[PDB]
């Protein structure tokens, strides 16, 4: 009686919130999708109860380019670091002049990759680059990089035909990585920062007081299922459960 769309491998926390749901009588249904555009359009269209993929910046972008889209978080779930990945160099303070890289194509997670590659010391950005900066933002690209961007899903194949790639979480394990130890620079995220890229469980506002869906988030985020998730991500992922005047913060922040 509820299905869950969600675009990353990393599900054995919803397959035990399954699991644990019969017993309230409640079947769950994980649904998987391709890409990171296909999981709001199914949610919109009823084709799915609710979404577990992305973080705020995303949803927000998503909703200000789909004006006739009424969607909000109704849970987090993980905070998931994104990473600068090389199969050429380990060491990102040796990245060779010229070198070429590649980062998701995305307005939020392209800002953030470039925020990531500023991070590393590897670009400067405009100082009031925000959270839709791109690549006409950068102001000074001392090594030469080529930067190209793709789209999400893409960051990870391309690594043997580049220098540098900047790759989601959910991407580089979906390509059989560890998103904690492969990377060869990892994004800060224990500050404020990293906020709006907080994962969430997103649902149409009609759903906001579902008490179906408020019981799935809990069983999410009880004691059973999230031992599920930390033998599933190890420390790749970092659980986060916000109350939901925190959740509406981030929101209104964005927004």
């Amino acid at each position: 009686k509820v299905t869950i769309g969600v675009a990353s491998n990393d599900t054995k926390a919803w397959e035990k919130v399954k699991e644990l749901a019969k017993k309230d009588d409640i079947d769950v249904e994980i649904k998987h999708f391709s890409d990171y555009n296909l999981p709001n359009k199914a949610l919109n269209d009823g084709d799915i109860d609710m979404n577990a993929f992305q973080h705020f910046a995303f949803l927000d972008q998503y909703k200000k380019a789909h004006k006739g889209t009424k969607i909000s978080a109704l849970s987090t779930t993980v905070l998931a670091p994104l990473g600068i990945y090389s199969d050429k160099i380990k060491d990102v303070k040796k990245v060779k002049d010229g070198a070429k890289v590649v980062i998701p194509n995305d307005v939020s997670n392209q800002a953030r990759a470039l925020k990531l590659l500023e991070a590393a010391g590897l670009i400067k950005l405009k100082k009031d680059f925000g959270l839709a900066g791109t690549v006409k933002d950068i102001t000074s690209n001392p090594k030469h990089l080529k930067i190209t961007a793709v789209d999400a899903q893409q960051t990870a194949r391309a690594l043997s035909d580049v220098d540098i790639a900047v790759i989601n979480n959910g991407v580089a394990t979906k390509a059989g990585k560890d998103p904690k130890n492969d990377p060869i620079f990892l994004e800060k995220s224990n500050s404020d920062a990293v906020k709006p890229y907080i994962n969430i469980v997103a649902v149409n506002d009609k759903d906001l007081d579902n008490k179906t869906y408020a019981k799935i988030v809990e069983l999410y985020h009880s004691k059973e299922a999230q031992k599920a998730l930390q033998e599933d991500v190890k420390d790749g992922e970092k659980p986060v459960n916000l109350s939901k005047d925190e959740i509406k913060a981030i929101e209104t922040s964005l927004a």
